[PDB]
């Protein structure tokens, strides 16, 4: 019930006590570990509010104070009466920053306290949503000098009036299945693109078409908006040594921005809360470019490199993977767009974990996600034991809205 | 109940019912997942149900469940337990149990091979000298001049825990590590403590970078004794690279036979505390972990220097570049010497076909994703994208504490 984690490279042992405050369930039991599974009213609301306000007032050294008691007081009266409550600005910013601090799959949490929070709780239409998201995108992009941000739309009320961004990230490329049988563009986005054409988008039918946003205000049917083209910073991918690389015609966008998660703070649920930081190079160069079900380019790059593709044991895939990843990092750095390589990011995460252990008594961390998808054991996180558990405030996965929406 | 796992690359979904047979615990709870934690004297009482569970599995596997033969065997074991407090396995039961401990080993990517395992029954062994002879014969049979064959040698079971057989080596073949007064290490830093024990026990250390360690063997709870494996039985591979002619001059070599000797084999509640087992290497074990871990031979620097990579910024990915070349070299070397080895692409692809077969015929395949995914290039292997359920089935292999921590020295 007080637990140790050991680093097997360095022999450092840390004691975790923060897990005792874990709220939600993990999916695991005493009999089965589900560590690799991607997706494992008034009465309930008052304890969630209390738990949250206690942690808030504690964080500002005023736990137990008259101002603490008066606030539980007020939120209590407000729930009783209105059956929900409204967070104060300060509470909303604290909640959002802690939802990131608590994101156990996120390697970049050393940054967690430097998060610009945009309060869009006064938004009422999808046009208003579109405006807020363009401003978020412009602020966060900052001409390539990226800054972390979140934009928080109104909280769920009765569940019939949800705000949702239908897109999974604010910026993604379209996918279209061909007469050919194959797929042009990103195969991850084929279903979403169909909904877009079906809601009226005029698809340019190219390999790298930025999808339009599909926004849902107050439970209405979602509407389509194109992000101003000049606000989507993209990077053409070249290689520092291979002049033929540019000829593949690859590009990626600078801003990773998740838009389908649910932010939960003191029992309140913010179903549209797009957030963004900056990329770790492997995300584009290993996953986006090299997954077999994504742009799947390994074979072309290997062929251009003239490697022996006859046998798996020449490690042609591995060789080409490294080159692709050198090209991503080089292209972002040349164009001065913030990016971090997986060595430097995971080293920061170990420093972060030590800080959180020391100052907070723990850091929930999901090893399956924190260890990079290439070169795992040459990053320090591979060697680091991690305990995974769920603290609130949190970001939660929620089902695709086209499955929920009644039109 | 049914549990589902999905492959995110293929959309294949599998349904697991086998987890309903697990009883041992995971370390996890509804509140904490310990899936990345490395490590998360029995009464007649507990023993008969364990024996019964095993014999029932064994008899079902031979299509004789509930037979007279089955009922007779239960009766026999039952009487033996209450008369002598333990029992002895038949040879057929021992073979079945050892094959199943491998099939159940959720951290093992090589399990497509589980039903091909040569079992050496060393239960008539009584002394450390006899253990040495048996382990030499295992080495020679398993090596097979480079055409490696899986095998396991099983020493007598635990009785009161005061008479245990133990191999003190963590693997049958490993290199010595010596800590120098300046704080540097010569040879394999993973084996420094064990090397010091050997030297203390009277081993005359060559003090080179690749000295094969002597066996340190404990029979019947006695003080352990040192033995050197005949060097002609230790097959080694000098490591060279197919295009880089300077790679040979790094002076690297490795041994061909990976042979775990510190684990405990549990079969129907009996504990085999000395049960060395061996297969063949996946290239990354040597080329990623043994050579490139910072706490092991740690050669990335020197390799990238010779490749003249840009080393001033990690973002040149120099470490990744040198990593791939080292791994090509390990595989090229073993292949060129006709020593069995498997690359991580072939091995994971075979593993996925084994896992799907297991789901169809057995209702599941417990698998530890943290260990199954290779330590380089994880997501270009198909296991990265495969959801896995980890749970504990018996017969099984378990970790045990190192014997120098628990041994009562007789002197
Ligand atoms: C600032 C730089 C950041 C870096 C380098 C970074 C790094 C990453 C990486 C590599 C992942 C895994 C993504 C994947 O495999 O698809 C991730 C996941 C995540 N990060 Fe971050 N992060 C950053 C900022 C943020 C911010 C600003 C937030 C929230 C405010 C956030 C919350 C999350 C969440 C919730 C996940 C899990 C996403 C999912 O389940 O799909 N991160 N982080
Ligand atoms: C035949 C070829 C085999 C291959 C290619 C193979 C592959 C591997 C690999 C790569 C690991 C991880 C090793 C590590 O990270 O240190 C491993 C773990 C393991 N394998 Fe195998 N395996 C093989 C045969 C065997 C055999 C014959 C047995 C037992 C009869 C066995 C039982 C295990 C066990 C118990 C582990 C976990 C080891 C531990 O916790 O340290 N495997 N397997
Ligand atoms: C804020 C942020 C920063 C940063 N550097 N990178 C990101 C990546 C976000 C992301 C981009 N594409 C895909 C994803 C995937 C999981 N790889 C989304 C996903 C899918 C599924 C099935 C489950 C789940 N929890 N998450 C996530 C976000
Ligand atoms: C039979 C077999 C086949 C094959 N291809 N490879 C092997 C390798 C075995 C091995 C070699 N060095 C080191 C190990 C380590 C864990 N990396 C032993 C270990 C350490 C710790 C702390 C825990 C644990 N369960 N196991 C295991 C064995
Ligand atoms: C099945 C497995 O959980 C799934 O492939 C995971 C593995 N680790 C991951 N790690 C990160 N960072 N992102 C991911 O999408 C995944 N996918
Ligand atoms: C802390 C973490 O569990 C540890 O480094 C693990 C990760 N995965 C591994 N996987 C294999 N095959 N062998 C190992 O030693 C490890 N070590
Ligand atoms: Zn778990």
């Amino acid at each position: 019930r007080f637990l140790k984690v050991k680093n097997w490279e360095t022999d450092v042992v840390l004691t975790d006590t923060l897990h005792l405050k874990s709220t939600l369930e993990t999916g695991c039991t005493e009999h089965i570990c589900m560590g690799s599974i991607m997706l494992p009213t008034k009465d309930q609301l008052f304890p969630l509010a209390k738990e949250f306000l206690d942690q808030y007032y504690s964080s500002i050294k005023r736990f137990g104070s008259k101002a603490h008691m008066d606030r539980l007081e007020e939120v209590n009266k407000e729930i009783e009466s209105t059956s929900t409550y409204q967070l104060k600005d300060t509470e909303l910013i604290y909640g959002a920053k802690h939802a990131w601090r608590n994101a156990s799959r996120c390697v970049g949490r050393i940054q967690w306290s430097k998060l610009q929070v945009f309060d869009a709780r006064d938004c009422t239409t999808a046009h208003g949503m579109f405006n807020y998201i363009c401003n978020h995108v412009k602020y966060a992009t900052n001409k390539g000098n990226l800054r972390s941000a979140i934009t928080i739309f109104p909280q769920r009320t009765d569940g019939k009036h949800d705000f949702r961004v239908w897109n999974s990230q604010l910026i993604r490329y379209a996918g279209y299945k061909q007469p050919d049988g194959s797929t042009l563009g990103d195969p991850a986005n084929v279903q979403f693109t169909e909904i877009c054409i079906q809601q009226g988008w005029k698809a340019p039918r190219g390999r790298f078409d930025v999808l339009p946003l599909l926004l849902q205000a107050n439970g209405n049917d979602p509407e389509l908006f194109q992000i101003p083209p000049e606000l989507v910073l993209e990077v053409p991918i070249r290689h520092p040594k291979f002049d033929w690389f540019k000829d593949l015609g690859l590009k990626w966008y600078g801003l990773p921005a998740v838009s389908n998660m649910l932010l939960e703070i003191g029992g309140l649920e913010f179903s549209a809360c797009p957030f963004s930081g900056w990329y770790m190079g492997t995300e584009i160069g290993v996953r986006d470019y090299c997954d077999n079900s994504r742009y799947n380019i390994l074979e072309e790059v290997a062929k251009k490199m003239d490697l022996d593709m006859r046998k798996t044991s020449s490690l042609w895939k591995d060789q080409a993977l490294v080159e692709i990843n050198i090209a991503v990092l080089y292209s972002f750095q040349s164009d001065k767009v913030t990016i971090v390589d997986h060595h430097s990011a995971t080293e920061s995460f170990i420093k972060h974990m030590e800080n959180e252990y020391r100052c907070r008594g723990g850091c929930p961390a999901d090893w399956v996600w924190i260890v990079p998808p290439m070169s795992g054991s040459i990053t320090p996180v591979f060697h680091q034991e991690m305990l995974n558990y769920r603290l609130t405030p949190s970001f939660e996965y929620q089902p695709d809205p086209w499955n929920t929406h009644v039109w």
